[PDB]
């Protein structure tokens, strides 16, 4: 292969997944692939015999700054600003080492990083290496991020202010103030990071968005205005599932059980790869699921319940005939199964986009960051689900599950989800927005060294 691309993901499930999907898409277009990855949260490299992995940044002896960080929960993500602040030298060494060891007939076309590795732009510039960015969150979120200075001066980022929570955001009517407070809160660390992420995204040679035009058409002018480099909208879950990059073992016994269910009769429930709840809320969710009277498959990741290894507070047999709890599944493959009628999601972008691409309507909860914005956009703009925007109460949970899955009143939501899937499929056909994005990305990358 004449042209190599180096990809560098952020080492969490929701960032590794789209990077490795992208890597596969690019591999199928004729590029050779090297993945730079931390030892921390590494995927199974034996699932990717066609990729070269190079492990960087936390090899032994480990950096004192990284070493003692926990491997789960809130503070595991501190690896991100820490690597941004201290990783440049190593990244440069690793890139050079690879460029120096390459064959005569092989060139490195570009580096593709997660947008959150904003430090990588200066490193790539210092080597005369083009950097492209993969955004793993939505165009709508980007629009909100660039609007932060307006939100700041309007008073929305003061958490002591608890007025106007249910009002539309001034100059940004698609959101309510409470959505902005949940997304950004007071967090200075987030403000700093988003600021740098945005600045170095604008300075990059191109931006790949895990999305499609017909999903976020209202947000496209903002991106074209804010980012001078080309943007490419490719909905990665339509090209392939992220099964190979799973960091946990799959419970595939779920498929035998799904095969015993009537069509569209199962609620799939999963709150993603990093979320956690109090014991009280875990129990309220379980009761809502039971009260709904619908069959459900609930992925509860070990560590999801604060206080318990897995699901010890749950009484033995509490889920009845109708419910099953597992640790981890191949989520997109589950969402593609005929038994699934709805998806109760935490509104992480990969999960939301996967559900959209499989035509599965949603119930939304959120745990902050981009999640409330994704929930709001999907529930109010696209209208492909119901947003549980006021906590966990069994009655509310039960009503929402029933509305999406069974009520005649929710038929429009189910239909909206079916049609949105079809638009995703059409976008991949010749002349479609996604097809043209991918063709242009390949031509653009191939032109970078010329
Ligand atoms: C870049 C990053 C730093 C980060 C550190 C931890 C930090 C906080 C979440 C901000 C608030 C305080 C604090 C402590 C928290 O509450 O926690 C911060 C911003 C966003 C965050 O990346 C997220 O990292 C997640 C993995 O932890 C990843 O799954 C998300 O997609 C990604 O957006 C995490
Ligand atoms: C560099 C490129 C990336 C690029 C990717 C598609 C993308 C967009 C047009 C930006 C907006 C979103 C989106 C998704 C878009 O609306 O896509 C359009 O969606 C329509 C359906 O709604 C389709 O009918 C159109 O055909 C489609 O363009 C973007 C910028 C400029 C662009 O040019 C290309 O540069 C290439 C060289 O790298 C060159 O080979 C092509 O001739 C040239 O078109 C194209
Ligand atoms: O049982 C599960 C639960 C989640 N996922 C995958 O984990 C990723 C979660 O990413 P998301 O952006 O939805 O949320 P995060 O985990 O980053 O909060 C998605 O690709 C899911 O398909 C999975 O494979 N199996």
């Amino acid at each position: 292969r004449r042209r190599r691309i180096i990809l560098f993901p952020v080492p969490f499930q929701g960032h590794i997944n789209p990077i490795l999907q992208l890597a596969n898409v690019l591999y199928s277009k004729g590029f050779s692939i090297t993945i730079f990855h931390t030892n921390f949260n590494k995927p199974k490299t034996s699932n990717y015999p066609h990729f070269t992995f190079r492990f960087i940044l936390d090899n032994d002896p480990q950096d004192e700054r990284i070493s003692n960080l926990p491997t789960h929960g809130p503070l595991a993500g501190m690896r991100i600003p820490i690597i941004n602040e201290h990783g440049a030298d190593e990244l440069r060494r690793e890139l050079e080492l690879l460029m120096l060891a390459s064959e005569e007939d092989e060139e490195v076309s570009c580096l593709i990083t997660d947008a959150l590795w904003y430090f990588a732009q200066s490193v790539a510039d210092s080597l005369n290496l083009r950097r492209l960015v993969l955004m793993t969150s939505s165009l709508f979120n980007f629009h909100a991020h660039v609007s932060l200075p307006q939100f700041d001066e309007l008073g929305y980022l003061d958490p002591d202010d608890k007025t106007r929570l249910e009002e539309q955001a001034s100059g940004f009517p698609m959101l309510k103030v409470k959505d902005i407070k949940s997304a950004y809160s007071n967090w200075q660390i987030l403000k700093e990071i988003l600021g740098k992420m945005i600045k170095q995204t604008k300075a990059s040679s191109g931006v790949i968005w895990n999305s499609f035009k017909e999903l976020e058409e209202s947000e496209l002018e903002t991106v074209i205005r804010e980012i001078p480099a080309p943007s490419f909208l490719i909905p990665l879950p339509k090209h392939l599932t992220a099964s190979s990059s799973s960091l946990l073992d799959h419970d595939r016994t779920v498929f035998q059980w799904l095969d015993q269910q009537p069509p569209s009769s199962v609620l799939y429930v999963s709150f993603g790869s990093t979320s956690e709840v109090d014991e009280k809320d875990f129990l309220e969710i379980a009761r809502g699921l039971v009260d709904s009277k619908q069959s459900f498959l609930w992925v509860v990741r070990p560590g999801f319940v604060k206080g318990s290894t897995w699901v010890e507070p749950l009484p033995d047999g509490f889920l009845g005939e109708r419910g099953r709890i597992v640790k981890w599944v191949p989520q997109q493959e589950v969402l593609a199964h005929g038994a699934i009628g709805a998806f109760w999601t935490h509104s992480g972008w990969n999960s939301t986009l996967e559900s959209v691409c499989e035509g599965v309507p949603m119930i939304f909860s959120d745990f902050g960051l981009d999640q409330p914005l994704n929930a709001r956009y999907m529930s109010d703009v696209l209208k492909v689900g119901v947003y549980l925007e006021n906590g966990w109460e069994r009655g509310e949970i039960a009503n929402a599950i029933r509305r999406v899955m069974v009520d005649e009143e929710g038929e429009y939501i189910r239909q909206n989800a079916r049609v949105l899937k079809q638009k995703a499929d059409v976008s991949l056909m010749k002349g479609g927005s996604s097809y043209e994005s991918l063709e242009s990305l390949v031509s653009y990358i191939s032109s970078l060294l010329e």
